[PDB]
C-alpha cells in the first residue's frame, strides 16, 4: 500500500471504450448517442461513468504544434463533446500514444507531453489511455520506460487539470513495479480477444510469462488472467493492474465464458471498461455488465486483488488443448472473504475447497478457520432473459431493476447489507468441511463467505 | 499502420544479391552481367530492381577518411557501375557495416556514418544493406542499437538523396518494435542456409526464440519463418520484416521446398532479393522466381503480412527430427484473402480448413464467413521446364511469356483482373464446407480467394 | 574471498525482528520486553544480538526533511530505545526503502539517504534492513540497482557511525555479484513463509530461477534454499546471501522441518534471525533457536557457506506434488567438514553418502579420502521438551543449560573442543565404507566430520 | 575475420597457469622450477611458451597507488621472475581484476588501470590474464562490460609494451561478439574442473545456456565445450575463444577422457594452457600435452574453429545421468579437413559419418563431396607410456623425440609434410562410402582428411 500518487483512482476506473467493435470508426455522433444509451441503460449509474475515445480522432497538428480533432469525425471540437458529457454526468477519456504516432498512424505525443496533455486539459479531459506504439526505440529496462511514461504523468499534473491516467504498454519493461508512482491503472498484456483459452501467434508469450518482450494481441482471456495472477501483490488503492476492456457482449463467447470473464476481471481488481457495443448489446450479456454483486467486489474499498491459491492441468481439454482448474481467494474490506472456482476444463465437472485453502495465510485454531461462515452465490439474483430484452428493446426502464450506485454508493450499499450486493446466501461452511459444486465447462463459481 | 519515414518501401523491395553464391568473390563485370542477364531474363521488369553489391569491395580508405573502392574489382569507381544500371532502369545498392570492420574485414561506418553515407550518395546509390558486424559493443539493449542505426539512418537524410534503407542487425535487440521509423526494412534474424529444416549449432535459436541472445547463420528456412511468424503485427508500408535472400535456385532445395520457401516469403512480406547465381540458374529455380501471380501477394499495395492460423508437429519427421504443418490466411488489397497450407511434414499428407480457420478475426453469421469464395490456385499456369530452359538457353524471350510489371503494375493488373495474377480458379468454398487438399512432403498449397 | 567493505559482519549477523508475526503492530514496549525476553532466555548470550524494528515506525516527515517517528508508538523517540538496548548489551537495528515509500506506506529514503542515514546516527543505530519498494524505476539492470543502494552505503559512511548495512532488494538484478563491496548482507529471494515446499502464485519464480524477475513473496523454504544454491560462491567474510528471517515458532512447521530449515539457513552462513513471537514461543522451536552445535556452523571463523553436492526429485511427492532429497557438504575452519542429508521427500527414508561425495574437490588418494573420520550427530543433546517450557515458563533459568558465546566465542569453543559445540560423536566413516541414516520426511540429518 | 586489433594471437597462445593445482600458495622458485621443467621435458620448444602467475602474488599497494609484489613469495620482484624467463625464451603472463580485488582478495585494478598497465610493463610482462571479480556493478548489458575491459585494453596500449590481452569475464554479457576489438582471448565460462560430465550446482548454465547470468565454476568438459560450439563463428586470428586451463593431468580423468579434453580444446581453437603440476605429471597425460599432431591443428595458420555437425543424445548414460555423442568438422589451411567422433556416452560405441556429414557446407557433385580423401589417425604414434616415464624421470632427453617447433614452425612442417604432424594414414573416405570406427566411452576419433 501507497496513496494513490494523484488521489483519482481510489477504485477500479470504470466506463466503455469504442475500439473492440467500432475500430477506427467513430464520430461525435456515435460517442453521444452511446453515452445516452449507457445512461438509459442505467449502467452509467452503476459506476460506467468513463467514456474513452479511442484511437483515429485526430486529423494532424495545427500551426501551434498543437494537435487538431478530424472535424468530419467532431465537427464541434473535443471540449463540445466533454460537455455533453459532464451535463449527463459523465467523465470523459481521450487517447494517445507515447510514440511518434499512435497504432493507428496518426499523431503521437513523444517529445510533445505537454502541448498535448495542455491540448486535453482546455477540452475538459478527465481521463488518458496512453499507448506504447511508435515509441522510438524509448524501452527495454524499466528506467527508460518509466521516464517515457513519467513525462506525459508530469505534463498532466502540470495542465492543474485532475486527469486519470491509465499506461497502455502492454506489461513492457515491469511495469507493475513502477506504475503506481505515475499512473493510476497500466495495462499488463497484450490486447485481449473474445476467446477463452485459445492460444494465437500473434500472442506468443503463455501464461507462464508474465515478463513478455512480445506482449503482442488477440492474447486469450485465460492468457491474460494467467499473466496478472502473480501481479496482484502490486496493485491497490491508486494504482491498479488492468487486464484490458471487458469482451463481455462482443464476439462468440458462451454464458459462462462471459461470467467468468467478468467475475475474474473484477475479482482481481482490473478495470471494467466495456467493449462491447452497447447499441447492438445482448441481453445475456447485458445482465453480466449488471450484476451488482460482482461490480461490488471490484469496487471494494481499500480494494486488493485476489490471490490463486492453486492451478492444476486437467485431461478434459478443448479444441486447442486447453484446459486447466483455478481457485483463487481474496480478503474484502469488511472481513467478507470472494472466492471463485474457475473451470477452464472443456468438461462440466465437481470441484471443491476447504476452509484451509480459502483463508490461505491463516494459521491452524486461527478464528478463521475455526469460525463457520455463510456461502453467498454471486450470480443468484441476476437480470433474467426476459428482463434484460425488454430494457435493451425500451419497453422497460431499467430504474427499480438495477442496483443505483449514485443513489447509493457500493461501500453504504455493503453496510446497509443490501441483498442486492451479497448475492443469494445458499448455505455455510464449518471447519473440517468440504465446500462442493459442480461448475459448467470454461465457467465459474464466485462466491462471497461472511462469518456466521 | 504508420507512414513511411523516408517515403520508400511503399511495397517490399525486389532485387539481387552476390553473397548467397559468389561470397567475397565479386567484380565490375560480375555484377554488371548479371544486370544485364537479369534485364534479359525479364526478371527485371517483374520488379527485380536493385543490384545489391554486398561485402569485399572496397580496398581501404583515402587521406579524407571517405571510403576507396577496390580498383582491381572496380577500376572505373562505383557510381559507373550505378550509371550502367540507372541505364537499364535498374536501381544500385550497396553494402556496409554498423560497426569498425564488416563482416569480411573490411572498412565499416561505425563512428563514420556522415562520411560514407556521403560517398554513396556521390557515388549515386539507392540502397543500402548495413550489417552489425564488428559493433564495439554497442548493443544489449533496444535503445542503443536504435541509436547505432538512426546514426546511419540520418546520415542518409542529410545527403538529400533518397537510399532506401536496409538493416542487418538480424533481429537483435528487437528490432521489429523499433525499425519502422527509421528504415525501409530489417533482417529479423541470422543468416538462411538451403536447408529446409535442419536445426544447426552455428544457429543456436530455435523457432520460438524471436528474442534471440545469438542469432547466428546457417538457420533453416522453417528456423526463420518460425521466428518470423508473430513480428507481422510489427511491418507494414514503409517497414518490412526481411527474412533473408532467397534461397530458390542455390544449394540442393527440392521444388517442393522451393515453392513453399517462395510463397511464404512473400506471404509475409519480405523482401523478395534473389540469392541464386542467374547464370547458372535452373529451369524450376528460375519459373518459381517468375510466378507473377505469387509475386502479386508480395507487392499488394497496402501491404499486411499474413498470420499463421495453426501450427502442429507431426509423426512424419524427417532426416533431422524435424516435423511441422502450418495454416497461414492474409487479407489481401481487393477484398481477398491468401491461404497457404504449409505441410513441413515428411510425407505427402492430406491438408484441410474451413471458413472459420481461414476468416480468424471474423464472428460468426459474418458476411465472410456467411458468403461463398472462388479458390484460386495460385501457382497453376507456371512457365514449364522445356520454356524455361528454352529462356535461359537464349533460345527464346521472356517477353510474351513472363509477366511486364514495368509495362503494368501489380495492382493494374489486379484492377484489370489478369488471370496472369491470380493463378487458375479450381473451384469454390462454401460455409459449413470444407477446403481439402493433398499437399506434399516440405511443399506448400497456396490459394487466393475471392469472394462469389 | 575479499575484506569486508566496512570491517563488520565477520559472521552472519543473528538476532530478531518483529516482521513475522506483529507486522505494522509495533511499540516501544513491544520492543523492549522482547528485548528483555530474549535476554532472559539466553538467546543474546547465544549472539541473537541484533534487534531488528520493521516497517510502520514512522508518522512522517519534519519541516527539516528529516525523518519523525510515530510518538503514539514511540513517546521517547528512537534513541531512547537505542539506549535501553545498548545498556542490555543489545545492538539496535531500523528499516527503511530504498523507494519513495516502504512497502507499508510510510516515508523512504530514495534520493533522502544522508538525511535519513544521519538521523539513523543521530539516533545511535548499528543496523539497517534497506528494502525495495516503490523504487522509481530505479532498477532492471545490476548498475541501476547497484548505485541505488551504494547511495546509502556512502551515506552510512558519511555518518562516521558503524552500521551494519543489510540489503532488501530480494536478489533483484543479481545482487550476490554486487553485495560485497557496498553491504553486509543481502536478500537473494522474495520473503520466506512458513511452508517448507508449497509453491505459490505470489512467489512465481521456482527452485532454478536464481535470475528472479519477479522476486514475489510468501516463498517456500525449499524455493529459497534452491535459489541460494549456487550462490554460495558469492558469499563470504564481511558479505553474506540472505535467505529472509527464520520462520521457526512461526505458523505450522513441523519439528523435522524447522530443524531441517535451521540447519540449511546455518549452513549456508545465512542470517540467523528470529522471526518468532519470543512471548509467544513453544518448546521445540526454542530449542531449535538454542541448539549451539548448529549455530556454531552458522558462525563459523573465515565462514565458506556449504555446496549442494547432489539432487534427486523422488516420487514420494507431499500435498503439493513436490519431493527431493539433497546432499550437501562444506569446509569448517579448523579442517572439519559439515554434512546434511536432506529429506524433502514426503515420506522417512534411508539416505546414503561416501567420502568421495562428501570431499567432492578432494582427488582420489588424497589425506581427506584416505583417512578416517569421526561422525558428529549436531543435533543430539539438544534441550528437552520439559526444560525449555520450564524455562520459557519462567521456572527455570537458561544459564548453565544453553552455551554462553558472550562467556566464551564460538571459535574458542571449537579450540577448547566443548562437546556443546560438536554434539555427540555416533560413530566414524572409512574409505570404501557408506554413510547411511534414516531421514524423517521433510526432516534433515546434520552432520560434522572430524579426521580420527 | 577482422586483423588483430594489436597484432598478437595470430594463432590461440600455449602455456601454463599454476591456478589448478598450485592456487594462492605460490613463488618466485614455483615458478622458475617449473619453467625450467616445461623446458626440459621439451613441452617450452613444442609452443608452451607463456608461463602466467595467477592469483595472490601482491601485498598491497605502495605509497604511489602502484602495486607491490609479496616479497616473502617474490624477494626479488617481478622483473626478475620477467627476465630469468626471457633468458629461457619464455614469456611472462602476469593476473589482475577488472574490479576492486582480485577473486582471492587482493589488490584489482578497477579504475586503476594506468598504474597498473604500466606496472606490467615496468616489470616487462608480456601477458595480462584479467579477471572479472568485484566489478563493483559494472556488469549486466554488452556495453558496460565492454567498456570496463576496453579501460584496460587501452592502458595497456598506453605503454607502448606489445601485451597479449586476455580477457576472464567467463562469457559474462556476450563476450564472444565485443573481445576482438579489444583483447586476444576472452574466456566464455565458468571455471573448468576435472570432470567429463558432471552438472554441478556451482554451475548452473547447462550446456545449452551460451548467454549464461550466473557463469558461475566447476563446470564440466563437456558443459564448456557444448556452451562453446555457437561461438566459434565469433573467433579467428587475433582473437578467441577460451575455454579455460586444460585439466590433463589435473584431478581424476581416464585416458580417453584426457585425449577428447585435448582434442576438442585444439580443434575449437582454445588457448593451450597447461593446468596440470609438471612436477608431478603422470606418463600419460605427458605424452596428451605432447601430441604434436593435434597442437597442429590449434596451431593451424589463419585459423577457423570447427563447426559441431550434429548431436544426439543416447540412453548409454553415466552415474550422473549424462550421454551424448558429438560430430565435429572444420576446414584447415592447407585444404585439409578436421573430423572430431566424439563419443560422451558410458559405454564404447561404433561412430559413423560420410563425406556428405564431413563437408557440411558442401553441395551435392561439388570437388569434396566427389573426390576421395586419405584418413589420418592425428592420435596415432603418440609417447608411449614407457618412453614418457623415462622422459619425466629425468633418464630420457625430450630431444628427439618430441616435435621442436622451435627449429621448425608448425605451418612448415605441414608443407614439409612431416608424418609427425599428420599422424598415420589408416586408409582413406570414398563417396557414397561411410567412415566407421569403435569410440570409447568419453573418448574421442580424431582424424585429419586429405585430398587423395
Ligand atoms: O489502435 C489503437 C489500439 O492501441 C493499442 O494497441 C496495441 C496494438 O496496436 C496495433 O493493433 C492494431 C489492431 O487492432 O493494428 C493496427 C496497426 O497496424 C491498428 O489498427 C490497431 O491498433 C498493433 O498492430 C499491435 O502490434 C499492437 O499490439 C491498444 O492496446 C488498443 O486497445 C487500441 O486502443
Ligand atoms: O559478409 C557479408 C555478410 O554479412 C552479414 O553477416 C552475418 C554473418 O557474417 C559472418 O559470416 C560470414 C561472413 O563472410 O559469412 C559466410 C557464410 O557464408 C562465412 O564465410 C563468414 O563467416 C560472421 O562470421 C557470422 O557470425 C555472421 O552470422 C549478412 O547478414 C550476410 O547476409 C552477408 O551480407
Ligand atoms: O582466484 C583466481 C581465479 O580467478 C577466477 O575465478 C573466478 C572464481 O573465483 C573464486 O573462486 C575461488 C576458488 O578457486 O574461491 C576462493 C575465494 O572465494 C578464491 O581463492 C578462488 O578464486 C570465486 O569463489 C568464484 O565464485 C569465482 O567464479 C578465474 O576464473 C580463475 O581461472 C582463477 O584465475
Ligand atoms: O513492510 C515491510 C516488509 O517489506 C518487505 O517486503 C516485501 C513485500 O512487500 C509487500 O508486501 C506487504 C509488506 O510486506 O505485505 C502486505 C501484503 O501485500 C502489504 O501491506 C505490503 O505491501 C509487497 O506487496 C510484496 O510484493 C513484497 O514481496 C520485506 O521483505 C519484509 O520482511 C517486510 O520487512
Ligand atoms: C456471434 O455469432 C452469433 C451466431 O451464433 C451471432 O448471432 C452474433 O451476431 C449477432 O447476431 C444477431 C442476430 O440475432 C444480430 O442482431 C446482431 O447484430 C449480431 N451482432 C453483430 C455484432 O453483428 C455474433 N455475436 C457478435 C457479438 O458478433
Ligand atoms: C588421482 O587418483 C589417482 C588414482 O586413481 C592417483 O594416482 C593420482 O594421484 C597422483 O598419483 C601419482 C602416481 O600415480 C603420484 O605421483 C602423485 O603424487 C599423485 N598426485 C597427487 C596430487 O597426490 C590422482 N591424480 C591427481 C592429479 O591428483
Ligand atoms: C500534481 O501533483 C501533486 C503531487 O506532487 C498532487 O498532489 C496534485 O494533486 C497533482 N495535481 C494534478 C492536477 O494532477
Ligand atoms: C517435542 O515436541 C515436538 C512438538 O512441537 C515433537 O514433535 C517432538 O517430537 C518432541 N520431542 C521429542 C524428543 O519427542
Ligand atoms: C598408459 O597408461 C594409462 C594410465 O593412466 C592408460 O590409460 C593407457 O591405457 C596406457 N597406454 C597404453 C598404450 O596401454
Amino acid at each position: 500500500v501507497s496513496p494513490s500518487y494523484n488521489g483519482l483512482g481510489l477504485t477500479p476506473q470504470m466506463g466503455w471504450d469504442n475500439w473492440n467493435t467500432f475500430a477506427c470508426d467513430v464520430s461525435e455522433q456515435l460517442l453521444l448517442d452511446t453515452a445516452d444509451r449507457i445512461s438509459d441503460l442505467g449502467l452509467k449509474d452503476m459506476g460506467y461513468k468513463y467514456i474513452i475515445l479511442d484511437d483515429c480522432w485526430s486529423s494532424g497538428r495545427d500551426s501551434d504544434g498543437f494537435l487538431v480533432a478530424d472535424e468530419q469525425k467532431f465537427p464541434n471540437g473535443m471540449g463540445h463533446v466533454a460537455d455533453h458529457l459532464h451535463n449527463n454526468s459523465f467523465l470523459f477519456g481521450m487517447y494517445s500514444s507515447a510514440g511518434e504516432y499512435t497504432c493507428a498512424g496518426y499523431p503521437g505525443s513523444l517529445g510533445r507531453e505537454e502541448e498535448d496533455a495542455q491540448f486535453f486539459a482546455n477540452n475538459r479531459v478527465d481521463y488518458l489511455k496512453y499507448a506504447n506504439c511508435y515509441n522510438k526505440g524509448q524501452f527495454g529496462t524499466p528506467e527508460i520506460s518509466y521516464h517515457r511514461y513519467k513525462a506525459m504523468s508530469d505534463a498532466l499534473n502540470k495542465t492543474g487539470r485532475p486527469v486519470f491516467y491509465s499506461l497502455c504498454n502492454w506489461g513492457q519493461d515491469l511495469t507493475f513495479y513502477w506504475g503506481s508512482g505515475i499512473a493510476n491503472s497500466w495495462r499488463m498484456s497484450g490486447d485481449v480477444t473474445a476467446e477463452f483459452t485459445r492460444p494465437d501467434s500473434r500472442c506468443p508469450c503463455d501464461g507462464d510469462e508474465y515478463d513478455c518482450k512480445y506482449a503482442g494481441f488477440h492474447c486469450s482471456i485465460m492468457n491474460i488472467l494467467n499473466k496478472a495472477a502473480p501481479m496482484g501483490q502490486n496493485a491497490g488503492v491508486g494504482g491498479w493492474n488492468d487486464l484490458d476492456n471487458l469482451e463481455v457482449g462482443v464476439g462468440n463467447l458462451t454464458d459462462d465464458e462471459e461470467k467468468a470473464h467478468f467475475s475474474m476481471w473484477a475479482m482481481v481488481k482490473s478495470p471494467l471498461i466495456i467493449g462491447a457495443n452497447v447499441n447492438n448489446l445482448k441481453a445475456s450479456s447485458y445482465s453480466i455488465y449488471s450484476q451488482a454483486s460482482v461490480i461490488a467486489i471490484n469496487q471494494d474499498s481499500n480494494g486488493i486483488p485476489a490471490t490463486r491459491v492453486w492451478r492444476y492441468y486437467v485431461s478434459d481439454t478443448d479444441e486447442y488443448g486447453q484446459g486447466e482448474i483455478q481457485m483463487w481467494s481474496g480478503p474484502l474490506d469488511n472481513g467478507d472473504q470472494v472466492v471463485a472456482l474457475l473451470n477452464g476444463g472443456s468438461v462440466s465437472r465437481p470441484m471443491n475447497t476447504t476452509l484451509e485453502e480459502i483463508f490461505f495465510d491463516s494459521n491452524l485454531g486461527s478464528k478463521k478457520l475455526t469460525s463457520t461462515w455463510d456461502i453467498y452465490d454471486l450470480w443468484a439474483n441476476r437480470v433474467d432473459n426476459s428482463t434484460a430484452s425488454a430494457i435493451l428493446g425500451r419497453n422497460k426502464t431499467a430504474t427499480g431493476i438495477l442496483y443505483n450506485a449514485t443513489e447509493q454508493s457500493y461501500k453504504d450499499g455493503l453496510s446497509k447489507n443490501d441483498t442486492r450486493l451479497f448475492g443469494q446466501k445458499i448455505g455455510s461452511l464449518s471447519p473440517n468441511a468440504i465446500l462442493n459444486t459442480t461448475v459448467p465447462a470454461h465457467g465459474i463459481a464466485f462466491y462471497r463467505l461472511r462469518p456466521s
